[PDB]
């Protein structure tokens, strides 16, 4: 029922062939843009070519970006292993047009791939458009010959496309797979493709003005298609992500499908698996600032579950040999970086468990006084001790405490911060005071 390395070469190749230039993915740290610390999409890179500064020997680009979403106003960390969708790293399936093809091209060739490439039923297909997009409604139902029951005529925040607050912007139409009524919701009918047509010029007014050479900039989750090819009620059980659970039942001893909270362990572990091995295979090393930050928390949060499940010794530098062997397909440079990688994550690994032990234990014991004692929140002191002196991120602890129903002091750990500061004073990172409660959620407790 095609497996995810052959619907991505489908997706490549079709485009190819409609005169599209293969474009190979960019890494996942942005070249010159200390801006953004990770590509979370496939424009990312075609950024400054869709704005029209940068050119390219081409008009049209397809290709399978390697995306990571733990971060801004693109950041799902907090949900990742909680559903079945949600994923630190992702590819990003897309064709984009630069001043030349628009909105009839973008929609016949989404609704060629779908019909006759990924072979999915004409009938449960949906599709959405912006509510006052005559044309794309128009030819949706005119041209592809979408029975008007079967279109969505949706607001601004469903189908309104941005760059920024001021910025290229227009109309966006997104393709919806229905996959039966034993499901409902967002996850009967499974939303595939967006295509977004920027058509418009936000001044910084938040006047509209057409452009003169409209884009068109697509995306599809790889992972999420896949599972609908392959018949599967979420993205973990994929041909590419189901052994790294199975990965995770085998060290722990544990099944998958048992209880939640293990299925979200065994989730966490499979997701934050792929996502340390293509960060650092990508050049980023664990620290306690910026993007080394970002796999510190997520490689942090591996272990914690990990041992959540019983495990006690080091083994996500394990998986990353199984990471490796999956992908290296369609990521070959990954065998080169395979020694690398897994000697940075044992490292890290053999550099951070006992102390997270022991953190463990203090955290549990100070929750237990609290819910005893009548507490609802963990202290401004609770939380730097268990921040300052076991180093768990500050987000790791909410997470930890949320399982208890009990929260964290926010403002008596900011207090508990400058006080720490003004005592540092008297008895790299650069925090605003006030702001170091903010920063901190962003850094290690070295680092301020």
């Amino acid at each position: 029922s095609l497996s995810a390395h052959e619907i991505r070469e489908l997706f490549l190749s079709f485009f190819e062939k409609k005169g599209h230039t293969r474009v190979k993915s960019a890494p996942l740290v942005p070249e010159n843009d200390p801006t953004l610390l990770f590509v979370n999409a496939g424009m990312v890179p075609f950024k400054n070519v869709f704005l029209g500064l940068e050119k390219r020997p081409y008009k049209r680009a397809t290709s399978c970006q390697k995306c990571l979403r733990v971060s801004g106003k693109h950041n799902d960390l907090e949900q990742v292993g909680y559903t079945s969708r949600h994923h630190t790293f992702f590819e990003m399936l897309g064709n984009f047009s630069f001043g030349d093809y628009f909105k009839k091209e973008a929609i016949e060739y989404a609704w060629e791939f779908v019909t006759e490439v990924l072979k999915l039923p004409k009938e449960k297909l949906y599709v959405s458009v912006y509510k006052d997009d005559e044309e794309a409604y128009r030819i949706w139902n005119e041209h592809i010959g979408i029975p008007s029951e079967r279109i969505w005529r949706l607001g601004e925040e469903d189908n309104f496309w941005q760059m920024g607050d001021v910025g290229p912007c227009g109309p966006s139409s997104e393709i919806y797979v229905d996959r039966g009524e034993e499901y409902e919701g967002d996850e009967r009918y499974l939303e595939i493709w967006n295509l977004v047509f920027m058509q418009y010029n936000r001044d910084e007014n938040g006047v509209l003005t057409p452009l003169p050479h409209p884009n068109i900039d697509t995306g599809m989750g790889l992972e999420r298609i896949a599972s609908v090819l392959q018949g599967k009620n979420s993205n973990f059980e994929i041909d590419i992500i189901f052994p790294l659970i199975q990965f995770g039942e085998e060290v722990s001893g544990k099944k998958y499908g048992e209880k939640f909270e293990t299925d979200v362990a065994l989730r966490v572990i499979a997701d934050h698996l792929r996502a340390i091995t293509f960060a650092i295979s990508d050049g980023v090393i664990p620290s306690n600032e910026g993007r080394g930050y970002v796999i510190r928390r997520i490689l942090r949060r591996a272990m914690r579950f990990g041992y959540k499940l019983g495990i006690e010794n080091p083994f996500l530098y394990k998986g990353v040999d199984l990471v490796v062997d999956i992908m290296k397909e369609p990521y070959p440079e990954l065998e080169l970086s395979r020694e690398f990688v897994k000697g940075i994550v044992k490292g890290e690994e053999k550099r951070f468990i006992k102390t997270l032990k022991a953190g463990m234990e203090y955290i549990q014991e100070v929750i237990q006084k609290a819910l005893e004692e009548g507490r609802k929140t963990l202290s401004g002191k609770e939380v730097f001790t268990a921040y300052d002196t076991y180093g768990f991120p500050v987000d790791l602890i909410d997470e930890i405490a949320r399982e208890k129903g009990l929260g964290i002091d926010l403002e008596g750990f900011q207090c508990e911060l400058e006080e720490q500061r003004e005592r540092a004073r008297k008895h790299p990172v650069y925090s605003h005071l006030k702001e170091l409660g903010k920063t901190s959620a962003f850094v290690g407790a070295a680092a301020l």
